[PDB]
DNA sequence: AGCCGTAGGGCCCTACGGCT
DNA sequence: AGCCGTAGGGCCCTACGGC
């Protein structure tokens, strides 16, 4: 909805294109309301390059920057009626407005040709280090990018329009194999030419989906957003044996504190990881309504409540013993982890589906047992083939069960990264009554919404597409579980309806496996000892450095304690030399002279209570000291012999592997 | 939207009326779906005893219910097609859905009697502690609430109808002095029977409007959703001083720990408290776009940043020195306060605006000079008379400037808490070239809409309604303030078009005043000086209770340094006393009979540390407890004499006035 | 009238890749 | 063709009282 401007000479009217209202708001309180117009968008535009004609025109976003700008389209292009000399995207200075901008130019390329020619678009420049438009104040919007006695626009220059055509349908076409080559070949880990902006800007947005957002680390398998709202709920201590904490608190923390995006992005990536349906091996307790396999959302978040699960913890252990590399936020007012310890082998566990720019990934889950069996199985062999892993990994294990037809769907996916697993529901057929029968499913296939699979059936039905079915009845219940019914028309074959149900519902779906994830921070195509490799190698870099930290801070409290026993031990002279300086520094000073003490430990000296020197207390502090000595040499131990380090690795995944280890749920048919 | 059960036989089958999709998404999964079906509506439904039948008819939560009973409404009704035998109302366990319930048995009762009648109509009994179903798992609402072997549905009786009739009228018609009579009469601060089920939960409903949302407390001038606000971001130490914080983090946090509301009611009056057009004093900083005086919302919470203004500090001021009594809060998991210090006069200062039950508020804004110099007034003259304090208070002082036209209706304001007040714009006739003229207006009135009122003023202008305006022009600009533009056709007289706009447009707009607040715990009309009366009776408690509360500390203190100087008298016995003890316990019963300690005293030698036995600190702790001793008597001269307690109040607020007190804005022109 | 301000409640558009 | 899941962006109904 425009904010028009009161002057109607175009020469010297501008009109500002805007995220949205939150922006727009900012950009009306700033403006020179005699010449500045306003069109607040609705965030991400319709692709032109990739969209039919007729939808394009009917577009309501399309058609209210049509009806502002007054030229019309296309061969209907008359520049003499344009509302305004100066078109200025002026989306948010994130990624996300820098795609904005590649859909918005995409259009006036494509629609408004002769706008650019003209000299008429401008790329406006708002500041960073505000997530949009509405975090600034109006002044602000004004004095930095607005103001025509200060801003710096860059106005679009149309140099080369082959290479701009060429450049448009690489970057915004249909042909993702083109884009994904463009971004492998750039990919890096005033006046503005339009194809140099366009390519600068797609980039840009499109390497920040690939390593920031759509994507998960092969190390602990968590895409941003899951990384983040798992170290918030460990960053508030929301562990299983405390309290469920609420929903709302939860997001708000991590919005602020780590991801500044949508509220809705983090509360449903939340809400899947407490949803059994979805998680192998949920990683969040949700209290309350988390949404259901009939594809219904969960309750708003001011409704629900969450904490860690329990399995989760295994995921944070060892956090904070130096063991992962902390990153500074994106403020530079937080630290957050570059990733997680994660003592499971979680990519393959919980597996993943994201869908990035030039390049996809789809992992199916797995059973926790073969996988940390075969684990165990490569540190014993590196050479080991994926065959032999195979006999440890029979294939996926989807949290909804069901069965998979045949192997070599498997087999190829975890030789090559990529291939096609059919599933199926479990259904049997069984008798029903009076000579008649029914067809009964009480397992799906995974990301199946069985609502909707009912309504297809229903109309397949209805529309007579399918023969001998009476009725269909969704019985599920608590009590009862998934139980979905289809009544067989009396003397019909039900084993016929059965297997024609499988070729026209998703009662059978393919899993297209395609296994891509973030290896050092690029994204790469793996096979299945590939993610165990990495995954390997991770835990023993964990360990490793868990070690390195214990014994680093031992050897610090042993040094403070030898200090407190010399105190102990001299405690008239100790006494007697505080007594007499005059200040603490001076205190500090003789302690160190008299009993040859560091500095930490004259402060250690100075700072004990008298409480430490009762009977029982002085104990404690020999006690402790005797205990931390026993422990440093068994930390050393492990780090003089890589050997002893590896079989503490295998130790502790078999520990993980014998308390959170389950039975296999889906069934791999012949 | 309805979820249907299998079973088509209705004597068997019952449908479930919840609040919305998330309580309905926990009731679809804990149900027994044979012969349960469920219906979710849209929160607040509509009040048929106020609305007249053709937005009945076409309300689509109406709409659903008659579909999915199946029965027809009025003289239409069939009790032989009812779909179901038992329609149950499972609203959530709280006052609004108490008040979903009252509205939903108006609907039956005025439109499906017989189904009342015939005992069809049932209320489930959702445990309370959860803040809608959505917060329930599917299976703790099927055993407590659906499971016809533990459930204890309530069936809806009706046993007199012309008292069911009046009560619905009383209740939930238009006349609202009855209802608000029925709040003041009755206010206390298996099966059911409808009128008693209705004159309860309403009852409930009322009171929880009336002393826990829409009314200020007349000691701080805050509503709870304020009070909790303000007391979140003291509890997170968010003060000017510091970075601003994210506005989605303190409204999370708000809402988890003292606000069990949605988070559009929380993050709104968060936003309002930071306009300098709503607020005469703002009490919330706010960084990004915090709306306009065109009706524009502020930015989503994702985007703006807030924290405490310097004249919040002093609302907060105290606030840990047990001058105002702590409660439990919603869950008992943390503790609030029932109200804020509030070291100045806030209620009168920023106003308020509040629509209840049975009755609203509407206080204006005053100047914060004029209100305190009217407290010291009145607190050298408990006699004082309303004409005497508006020497001082000479009215309102809206932040939107503006001018009212006379006194007369701020002198019954004051004197009866009512009466209606003419605000103008600011408003001038000036040469624009070329012998014409034009309009330029650059205040408007508290609490207009500056868009809205110019398409009005357009609207008269294009229905041929007003004469002589040829242009109009919003010119307003950060660097210029607002200014809009009227332009006037030449030889027209601008002067009588000016008038023609107060008459037909907002440029003139009444404030009606109707100041009912919260005098203990209950609302109450008053007038300017009782308003000032319970302040100043607040700033006396306040300052007394602190008093009572440093004079409590600071002997507890001289107690300690009592024991510590009789511990670095005898340090040597000390440490032989505590070394040849086995326990802690041992060393503190010895220093206790061997020194003549109290526990405590005894306990902070304990936990002294071995840095304080350096040469000074003897000197240091003896010249902490001389001062202690001076501090002490201090403190007792005021709680010993009244009139200096109330000397101390006037300085406090003397030197707030000088340092937040500021010129008046509004003009009032004599009339 | 419809607006003030705390409350109850929810829906739909867009991009992106790969499988059907 | 339209589904999967992280992302960009917003709008409407209801109660309540006084004018
Ligand atoms: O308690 C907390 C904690 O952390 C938070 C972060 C962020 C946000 N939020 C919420 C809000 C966006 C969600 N509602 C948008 C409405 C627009 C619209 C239009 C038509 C139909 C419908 Cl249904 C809707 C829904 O914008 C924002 O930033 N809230 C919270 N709350
Ligand atoms: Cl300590
Ligand atoms: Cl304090
Ligand atoms: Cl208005
Ligand atoms: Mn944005
Ligand atoms: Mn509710
Ligand atoms: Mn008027």
């Amino acid at each position: 909805k425009l904010a028009d401007c009161s002057s109607k000479s175009p020469e010297e009217c501008e009109i500002f294109l805007v995220e949205g209202d939150s922006a727009g708001g900012s950009t009306k309180s700033g403006r020179d309301s005699r010449t500045q117009a306003i069109l607040p968008l609705r965030g991400k535009i319709l692709n032109v390059e990739k969209a039919r004609l007729d939808r394009i025109l009917n577009n309501n976003e399309i058609r209210q920057m049509i009806t502002a700008f007054g030229t019309g389209i296309g061969g209907d292009f008359d520049l003499a009626k344009a509302r305004y000399h100066k078109i200025v995207i002026m989306t948010d200075a994130d990624v996300d407005g820098a795609h904005i901008r590649t859909l918005l130019l995409t259009f006036f390329y494509r629609f408004m040709r002769p706008l650019i020619e003209a000299g008429y678009v401008y790329i406006a420049q708002p500041p960073t280090g505000y997530k949009g438009l509405g975090e600034m104040n109006a002044d602000q919007l004004w004095e930095t990018t607005m103001n025509p006695e200060h801003r710096a626009l860059l106005q679009v220059k149309l140099e080369d329009a082959i290479e701009a055509d060429q450049t448009f349908e690489m970057l915004m076409g249909d042909v993702v194999e083109n884009r994904r080559q463009f971004i492998e070949d750039n990919a890096v880990y005033n006046e503005r030419n339009i194809t140099s902006e366009m390519r600068e800007s797609f980039l840009d947005y499109a390497m920040s989906v690939i390593v920031a957002r759509a994507l998960p680390d092969v190390r602990d398998g968590l895409k941003p957003v899951h990384r983040r709202i798992l170290y918030g709920l460990n960053e508030q201590g929301m562990t299983p044996d405390k309290s469920y904490k609420k929903s709302a608190r939860i997001v708000g923390d991590v919005m602020g504190k780590y991801h500044p995006h949508g509220d809705s992005s983090i509360y449903e990536a939340m809400v899947r990881m407490a949803q059994d349906f979805s998680y192998r091996y949920p990683l969040v307790d949700g209290q309350g309504n988390f949404g259901s396999m009939d594809g219904d959302g969960a309750a708003a978040m001011r409704f629900t409540e969450a904490r860690m699960t329990k399995i989760t913890l295994e995921l944070l252990r060892d956090i904070n013993k130096d063991t992962i590399d902390f990153i500074d936020n994106y403020d530079g007012n937080e630290r957050e982890p570059s990733v997680l310890p994660a003592r499971f082998p979680n990519l393959l566990a919980n597996g993943a589906s994201g869908i990035a720019v030039g390049m996809a990934t789809n992992i199916p889950p797995h059973n926790l047992t073969e996988l940390i069996n075969g684990v165990l199985s490569l540190s014993k062999n590196p050479d080991i083939s994926i065959a032999e892993l195979m006999e440890d990994i029979e294939g996926p294990d989807f949290p909804t069960a069901g069965l998979i037809l045949g192997k070599s769907g498997i087999r190829r996916a975890y030789e090559t990264g990529r291939g096609s697993i059919q599933m199926r529901s479990r259904a049997v057929i069984e008798e029903r009554g009076g000579g008649r029968q029914r067809i009964v499913v009480t397992e799906i296939p995974f990301q199946v919404n069985k609502a909707r699979m009912i309504e297809k059936i229903a109309e397949l039905v209805r529309d007579k597409k399918i023969d001998g079915i009476t009725d269909l009845r969704d019985e599920t219940s608590l009590r009862t579980g998934v139980r979905v019914v289809i009544d067989v028309r009396k003397d019909a074959n039900a084993s016929v309806i059965l297997n024609n149900l499988y070729k026209q519902t998703p009662l059978q779906t393919s899993f297209g496996v395609n296994m891509i994830a973030l290896v050092n921070g690029r994204p790469k195509l793996i096979n299945l000892k590939e993610a165990l490799v990495h995954y390997l190698e991770h835990q023993k870099t964990v360990v490793r450095r868990r070690t390195q930290y214990n014994l680093r801070k031992a050897k610090d409290r042993a040094h403070i304690l030898e200090g407190l026993r010399i105190a102990l031990d001299h405690i008239d002279e100790i006494i007697s030399t505080i007594r007499e300086s005059d200040t603490d520094k001076v205190a500090m000073e003789s302690l160190q002279q008299r009993f040859k003490l560091s500095e930490k430990q004259a402060q250690a000296i100075l700072d004990m209570r008298l409480r430490r020197l009762t009977g029982l207390e002085r104990d404690k502090i020999e006690a402790e000291y005797n205990e931390l000595l026993n422990y440093i040499s068994e930390l050393e131990t492990i780090l003089a012999d890589e050997e002893v380090l590896l079989q503490l690795v295998r130790d502790e995944l078999t520990e993980i592997r014998d308390r959170f280890g389950d039975d296999r749920r889906t069934e791999i048919q012949l």
